[PDB]
């Protein structure tokens, strides 16, 4: 993979130059888009800036963020060949950093379940995890420095976990998503994939500029809360294997770890999102339910027919479970710094399975709407597994020191 | 003004056929659209649809909500032509209702200060307000039934005063923004504009399907609240004078009022709305700020270019500030059922003004996001003058029972 921050540093001191960081973008690409299939298009005439933190960083879209110079087509034949007008918010933010808005990545069908065509860069035979398939895809094959993406079920930290690399999903409305298909309102959040968690950071100040991103340095001696989410079911094994190991690096590097169970009104946050994002999903794709309902994608066209039926009422009684569930998460957060847990099910399915993974154990945080992280810890069979750092909602900053922290922990 | 309740009760026996009910609006815009100019674009094929509530109901779009069929301009030369692929959510809310789309009204340059061309349909010599000029024009000229239109400061409520229309902006987020172009997320707030407040309660009824707009009947003896903002200073005469006469006829109508001081953390909320404002605004145009600079409206160019410094710390801190103001006035409502106060700072400017009106008496709660509800009073010089109804948050039921209280009230 290749580190933002590494190439920053080198760039500052004149050790790198900016066209040559690009150039060897486009070259990365290249070399294996024909196995990985991450990118919708590649604009090879993309280059370097002039000024900026972010000069000679290449970064992907996903492909339901608006660009004005390079088609938004959502994943779906609906919009083949649709072009925004504008760039979207988020992208000028990376722009007006200095950024060199690489390509467009693939993107499910309206960032639903419906597969693509991307594999996995540690085994073509799989799936790179979804909705924000093409991008962590492509930061795991090391083609790109930075890419943004999307979560509303858990389509961030999933595919990052899938394809081993880092990733964050910032406090919910941190990013604007101007300029962003919506699936959800309540829930769709802005990520981006990195290599590391010092890259995240670095990837944030330049976007945003908020001094809490800057001088980031690793976490001293945290204070962490295992949840297992046992209300999401049985995890599978390999999963629970990067649990553990993630959790004895951590405790060698100097953490204080205690498992927990969350309360009960968190486990209805859980169970009730589905209402919410469901339910708003109708409101939010009605003119393509409506005028292309046949067009939409498979999987997401079907559990849009069988939820055509929520309603108004049990949909605010759904949120209500919503704020309840908040409240008390934030009770927890007073004994622990953070909360670790699964970021996927287990390694990533073989792509057989015509499946980008389940977002149980993600989605309930994209409700809550902290910041999560993933932080890569081991692979199985060759299929990386990675660990959810959860912290208070508002701390992302928090939240990418104690990944960090966790990241040298298991380097030992 | 034309009742969208009368129509549909005319509609509903079978008095009035929904083809009829839509050559009744298109005549209606042709007989003083030449003089009021409250259209961007006119559909003038625009038919009605065999079923639904609202069906043979014409509906004017303020031209910052996304349409399929016209173009959607936002009121800016950087947008000519520009043609959205797909209708709004809300807009699809009204067509699955069995609506009409009868055109795109006037708003002013990405809804902001920038004066449109269209005149006060009570005197064409003054402002109609703004931004969804076209919508309360259009309404207030007796063209159309019903109309949307935003609001991030008042938007909704002053041109409805100044054009002398019944409107409500809902609660802050219950009709879904996406399709709508951004000025403030945590802010823009949709609504409606219509003849009098049942028009308003069966336009949100079709829209949203919920049971709080079904039934809904004129309040008895309301607890109202009067609050002047003076934190906002002294208003013009001709808005005391009608806030005046509304105290008056609903304490002859059975109502009791008292005066109230807002708490000084909501005080606050309105100081920073500015901020709050002017920030996001930055982010949600960085494209055409940072690409078309020059081509923007003068007077948001002018504002914009005055707030590019502002922090991402400061406006933290604002929003901060904000959440208190919200939890205290939730405070406020534990012995008042709504809030009466004004809907602009007086009647109308004159053209020659350039100006859509001050927003002051506005802006504090489109942040809080309760719903408010404009109710026509009486007219100086001939110029409308209204009050604001406001209830707590997620009460718009109530906030137009006392609206349609008033009116009843002042009808003697």
């Amino acid at each position: 993979m290749i580190s933002l921050a590494d190439l920053q540093r080198r760039i500052e001191t004149g050790e790198l130059s900016p066209n040559a960081a690009i150039a060897q973008s486009h070259a990365a690409i290249e070399a294996r888009e024909k196995e990985v299939h991450a990118f919708v298009r590649h604009d090879k005439s993309a280059r370097a800036q002039a000024s900026g933190p972010l000069r000679g960083i290449a970064v992907g879209i996903k492909d339901i963020i608006d660009t004005a110079n390079m088609p938004t087509e959502m994943g779906s034949e609906i919009y083949r060949g649709w072009q925004p007008r504008s760039d979207a918010p988020v992208v000028m933010m990376l722009k007006r950093a200095g950024a060199t808005i690489i390509g467009k990545t693939t993107t499910t069908a309206f960032a639903s379940r419906d597969p693509t065509a991307t594999l996995n860069p540690h085994n073509t035979g799989h799936s790179p995890g979804g909705a924000s398939s093409g991008s962590a895809a492509a930061v795991g094959a090391g083609m790109i420095p930075l890419a943004l993406g999307t979560q509303t079920g858990g389509s961030v930290i999933r595919p990052a976990a899938y394809c081993g690399t880092a990733a964050i999903k910032p406090s919910f409305r941190m990013l604007p998503t101007v300029g962003v298909k919506c699936y959800s309102w309540a829930l769709d959040t802005v990520g981006l994939f990195g290599a590391r968690a010092e890259d995240l950071a670095r990837g944030l100040l330049a976007m945003t500029g908020r001094s809490e991103f800057s001088g980031i340095v690793p976490a001293k001696a945290p204070r962490i809360g295992v949840v297992r989410q046992e209300f999401a079911g049985a995890v599978e094994p390999a999963a629970e294997q990067g649990l553990q190991a993630a959790i004895k690096a951590a405790e060698r590097a100097g953490a204080s770890v205690q498992a927990i169970d969350l309360p009960e009104a968190v486990h209805e946050a859980w169970r009730i999102h589905p209402i919410i994002q469901d339910f708003e999903a109708h409101r939010a794709l009605a003119w393509e339910f409506s005028e292309h309902h046949d067009e939409i994608a498979p999987m997401l066209r079907a559990s849009l027919d069988a939820t055509v039926g929520l309603t108004p009422k049990e949909y605010d009684e759904a949120r209500r479970i919503g704020r309840r569930g908040r409240r008390e998460l934030g009770e927890v957060f007073e004994g622990v710094d953070v909360l670790l847990t699964y970021s996927a099910p287990g390694t990533a399915p073989a792509k057989a399975l015509a499946s980008t993974g389940d977002p149980r154990y993600n989605r309930l945080w994209t409700l809550m709407g902290n910041p999560c992280v993933n932080v890569p810890v081991l692979k199985v069979g060759g299929l990386p597994i990675g660990v959810q750092v959860i912290a208070r909602f508002g701390n992302d900053a928090h939240a990418l020191a104690t990944a960090w922290f966790l990241e040298d922990a298991l380097a030992k």
